């Protein structure tokens, strides 16, 4: 006999040809969810190809394999995503649909909805932990993808958010935040208009568990504002301490002029961080070095009446 593979083919054609009652009345009366044609298409990917949400939901109530691949290797979220159903890429992937799933050529869905431009689609995608830097077989990113289909621009428009968004997080210190976006593609390295960097604000307001992470994930810990500043300029300024010397071990410049001439030693006598001195001191700090006024930070320290910074200087 032959009754449970005659109603699987009719399940799928009734899919196929978006006859959503027909679906139901078949699933109702023992048609197989998991049912697949001949190239490995199943109802749910034609559901998902086709954007009938409801039987997306009640086949996968069913029992449907949210992670089945056709002969290509096309998941439901593939197809989903390639055609631009938002609301269906967020119920497969509540589901627990493969974020990163390859096809036969080795593209994700995050490759598919980046050459179409669909940019809700790429925000949950990457929120759900989709690889921002896969390459297929032949080396295209979804950037890639992206600029060959005229889409450039709206992959630069989640850079430029990404690049706000973790300057925001640095500065006001979420660790958790700065984390998923730099996992999201964020760059570390980005910079606003006057060249501050989310290392230079982490440095600044005294966040080291960010300082920490943005210099494992190769943030330039030399990196030059406008005024010229560094980090370790910022942070010297600032007075943490513990971030003076994460940056030195991580290899800043202890003699990194700024415009005018500041060194982090002009810039932490003058402060009256004594122990930032010594660490600096310790690190090479030359006491000799003089700003675009002439003045050593020697001059600096008594201009402040920090004898005591002055006198260790001295020696």
């Amino acid at each position: 006999h032959h009754h449970g593979s005659d109603l699987g083919k009719k399940l799928l054609e009734a899919a196929r040809a978006g006859q959503d009652d027909e679906v139901r009345i078949l699933m109702a009366n023992g048609a197989d969810v998991n049912a697949a044609d001949n190239t490995g298409t199943t109802p749910l990917h034609l559901a998902a190809y086709s954007g009938h949400l409801e039987i997306v939901e009640v086949l996968l109530k069913h029992g449907a394999d949210v992670d089945a691949s056709d002969v290509f290797g096309y998941t439901p979220l593939h197809l989903a995503a390639y055609w631009g159903h938002l609301e269906i890429v967020e119920v497969l992937l509540k589901n627990g649909a493969d974020v990163n799933a390859m096809d036969s050529d080795g593209m994700t869905p995050l490759h598919l909805a980046a050459k179409w431009g669909y940019l809700e689609i790429v925000e949950v995608l990457l929120k759900h932990g989709a690889d921002v830097s896969a390459q297929d077989k032949f080396g295209k990113t979804p950037r890639d993808l992206a600029r060959d289909n005229g889409n450039e621009w709206i992959w630069k428009l989640l850079l430029d958010a990404l690049k706000y968004l973790l300057l925001e997080a640095a500065r006001e210190g979420h660790r958790d935040r700065v984390e998923k976006l730099i996992k999201a593609g964020a760059d570390v390295n980005a910079a606003d208009d006057v060249g501050v960097t989310p290392l230079h604000l982490a440095a600044q307001r005294g966040h080291l568990e960010i300082v920490e992470v943005l210099l494992k994930c190769g943030a330039d810990v030399n990196a030059a504002d406008l005024w010229g500043q560094t980090p370790l300029h910022l942070a010297a300024t600032a007075g943490h301490l513990e971030i003076v010397e994460v940056l030195l071990k991580n290899g800043a410049d202890v003699n990194a002029r700024d415009n005018i001439g500041h060194t982090p030693l002009h810039l932490a006598a003058w402060a009256g961080h004594l122990e930032i001195v010594e660490v600096l001191l310790k690190h090479g700090a030359d006491v000799n070095a003089q700003d675009k006024f002439g003045k050593t930070p020697f001059d600096l320290a008594i201009d402040n009446g920090n004898e005591d910074i002055a006198e260790v200087l001295q020696k």
